[PDB]
């Protein structure tokens, strides 16, 4: 199945999914002067407060922290979208070295990694649902660069020795997604998609200019996961990231003048 490998990465991924080629791939290249301030958009909501984390998973690829969805605890609104999406899951992608791992690039410039933090659209009633419609799905992101440790993704970086490999997942209760966000909600935002098979065309994307700053270490941590399952010979969980992609009939814009 596919991965990140010479042999099964995104070079491959077109063989069994087609939209790969797709006219509103993702990630992009975000041209900063190219960009244009939108006025009509309204101000952004990011309504965390009563977020209910459950669980975190390393599924071969990343690890995902899940929450509670079954009510509108915690949900985005406003800026570009119409109407409520419920936040499901958040992960990560990374490099093996500091300057390379994130997916959006700025200006050609690639950070360390990338937050995704996944919300789904409520007027379809369940994700499965959503991921069959132009507006499913939005998907807020958030750009790392290597600095001082950010104290709100300590609680991540220390379970990940318990989830090393494919298929783990533990206990992640009572985790508060707020830490993780920068100062600013400045944001650039155009219609993509998934950024890993099924790659489908269904996301309003909501990329953060500010990043957040992580330390060494914390990244370091990210590095010691693994690909593979238990058992089986180690592959660092390292380059789980997929290049920019041509931008075709799309414009980028900005909430900030
Ligand atoms: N199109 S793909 O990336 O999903 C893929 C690549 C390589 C193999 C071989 C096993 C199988 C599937
Ligand atoms: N890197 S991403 O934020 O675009 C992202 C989000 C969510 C999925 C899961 C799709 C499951 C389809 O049934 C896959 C990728
Ligand atoms: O415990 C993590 C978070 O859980 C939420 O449900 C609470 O409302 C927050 O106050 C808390 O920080
Ligand atoms: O026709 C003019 C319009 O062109 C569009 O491509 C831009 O998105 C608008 O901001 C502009 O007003
Ligand atoms: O909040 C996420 C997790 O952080 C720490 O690991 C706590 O020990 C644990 O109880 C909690 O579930
Ligand atoms: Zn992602």
């Amino acid at each position: 199945h596919w991965g990140y490998g010479k042999h099964n990465g995104p070079e491959h991924w077109h063989k069994d999914f087609p939209i790969a080629k797709g006219e509103r791939q993702s990630p992009v290249d975000i041209d900063t002067h190219t960009a244009k301030y939108d006025p009509s958009l309204k101000p952004l909501s990011v309504s965390y407060d009563q977020a209910t984390s459950l669980r975190i998973l390393n599924n071969g690829h990343a690890f995902n922290v899940e929450f509670d969805d079954s009510q509108d605890k915690a949900v985005l609104k406003g800026g570009p979208l119409d109407g409520t999406y419920r936040l499901i899951q958040f992960h990560f992608h990374w490099g093996s070295l500091d300057g390379q791992g994130s997916e959006h690039t700025v200006d050609k410039k690639k950070y360390a990694a990338e937050l995704h933090l996944v919300h789904w659209n409520t007027k379809y009633g369940d994700f499965g649902k959503a991921v069959q419609q132009p507006d499913g799905l939005a998907v807020l992101g958030i750009f790392l660069k290597v600095g001082s440790a950010k104290p709100g993704l300590q609680k991540v970086v220390d379970v990940l020795d318990s989830i090393k490999t494919k298929g783990k997942s533990a206990d992640f209760t009572n985790f508060d997604p707020r830490g993780l966000l920068p100062e600013s909600l400045d944001y650039w935002t155009y219609p993509g998609s998934l950024t890993t098979p099924p790659l489908l065309e269904c996301v309003t994307w909501i990329v953060l200019k500010e990043p957040i700053s992580v330390s060494s270490e914390q990244v370091l941590k990210f590095r010691k996961l693994n690909f593979n399952g238990e058992g089986e010979p180690e592959e660092l969980m390292v380059d789980n990231w997929r290049p920019a992609q041509p931008l075709k009939n799309r414009q980028i814009k900005a909430s900030f003048k």
